[PDB]
């Protein structure tokens, strides 16, 4: 079955978890095809077997830096000669940062990851990350059409590129997905071609819930991002979780923004919870690698002080780690894995609606609007209780206590920013 697994650091476990080398470092392994924001190709290549064939690689031009000759070996430069690039031109204030491995063994099996991080030492090691593993999947004739795998090939066109049609989504098209047949794969794309991004994401969860009735139970939305994008409107603060992502979904609002003060009272209304896991400043002094991790995590509010008050003091929508469950060799160290949840009612998120797991970060550019198409590459998969094979939910479980379907890096429960004292970590420095 799919599994996700917390990746081990080489500073937290010194002496349930993944690492890329269990991913390339396999003797059956013949192909691997990457996608990733960010690619350091000494430290990557340094995982596969020898055995491997090709390693074709998807990246921005640029965000692949060649090996100097100076860390070359005999190793690197025979693993090389497999390496094919395939480097995407971006429009102006877009990234690709999609993070997707499909790897081909050899007896014709395939398996598909999406790992949170970049391929680079620092990110690997250094703030938590996980990483989501297909079921195994097998190179033969399909039956029924499989969502995932049909969601997965309007990903791949959207790229427009030939060497992507030919020499990955050709391979894809082999495989057979039913193993995945209860998931969806859920992406952004820049292409004006396909829809994709929060639009087409609200446009699948209006069907998947299609007949369900309402309730009186208290409605929970969760959301663990490492960026928190600034205001939606120059001149009104609007956060895209709690003024449009959680409006569209409970129904507040439909697709043709409301004033905040309304919002709060519709929240309280229809008992709707919020939450933005984000680090505080103080989760850091208790992180093992102290500041290190920091650099990964974005929310510049200091120019735009209004919004982040809004937030942490209207809607009271920041949570931090639970420090009675952290692990001693981990900490507090925040992880730059992206969910996004719902659960409908401490043991808050442990049976969810649905359970989004994503590169997408909580911005207007990775999610675009209900006007505005996203401008950034991104992929994720989806588990909807209303698409699991029996009448069931979606389970979730915390890695910090260790089958569920999901796992996450955080505690659960999460806990309130404490009002009086806890803030969202922003640092401004004179470089930026």
């Amino acid at each position: 079955g799919a599994v996700f697994k917390l990746m081990k650091s080489d500073f937290y476990e010194r002496e349930d978890m993944i690492t890329l080398k269990d991913i390339f470092g396999t003797e059956t392994l013949k192909r691997s095809i990457l996608f990733s924001f960010q690619y350091e190709l000494d430290f990557l290549l340094r995982q596969f077997h020898q055995n491997v064939e090709n390693i074709t690689i998807v990246g921005q031009k640029g965000t692949i830096m060649p090996i100097e000759a100076r860390a070359m070996d005999a190793t690197l430069a025979v693993i090389l000669k497999k390496v094919k690039l395939i480097e995407i031109t971006m429009p102006p204030f877009a990234s690709h940062h999609t993070k997707l491995i499909i790897n081909f063994y050899d007896n014709g099996e395939c398996k598909i990851f999406l790992p949170s991080n970049n391929f680079t030492s620092m990110e690997t090691n250094l703030p938590q990350q996980v990483c989501w593993c297909s079921p195994l999947l097998k190179i033969g004739k399909e039956g029924l059409p499989v969502p995932f795998k049909r969601s997965l090939i309007e990903y791949l066109n959207s790229y427009h590129l030939k060497d992507i049609d030919e020499l990955i989504t050709k391979s894809v098209e082999e495989v057979n997905f039913a193993p995945l047949s209860e998931l969806e794969f859920v992406y952004s794309t820049p292409s004006k071609f396909q829809s994709s991004g929060l639009l087409s994401f609200y446009n699948k969860l209006e069907k998947l819930s299609a007949g369900t009735s309402a309730s009186d139970t208290a409605k929970h939305y969760l959301c663990q991002t490492s960026s928190i994008g600034t205001s939606l409107s120059r001149a009104r603060d609007e956060n895209l979780w709690t003024h449009l992502m959680i409006p569209l979904f409970t129904g507040i609002m439909s697709p043709p923004i409301l004033p905040t003060n309304s919002l709060i009272n519709e929240y309280s209304q229809r008992k709707i919870k919020p939450y933005i896991i984000f680090p505080t400043e103080q989760e850091f002094v208790t992180s093992p690698l102290k500041w290190s991790s920091s650099g990964w995590f974005h929310f510049q509010y200091l120019q735009k002080k209004s919004y982040y008050e809004m937030l942490r003091n209207k809607f009271k929508v920041f949570y931090k780690q639970d420090p009675a469950m952290v692990t001693r060799r981990r900490g507090t160290t925040p992880a730059n894995s992206k969910f996004y949840m719902h659960c409908a009612t401490s043991q808050v998120f442990k049976e969810l609606e649905w359970c989004l797991y994503t590169s997408a970060n909580l911005s207007q550019t990775a999610w675009g609007t209900v006007s505005r198409k996203p401008r950034n590459y991104e992929a994720g998969v989806l588990y909807h209780s209303r698409r699991l094979a029996n009448t069931r939910k979606v389970t979730c479980r915390t890695f910090t206590r260790d089958p569920t379907h999901v796992a996450v890096p955080f505690t659960l429960p999460v806990i309130p920013y404490d009002l009086a004292e806890d803030e969202c970590f922003c640092l401004a420095l004179e470089h930026h």
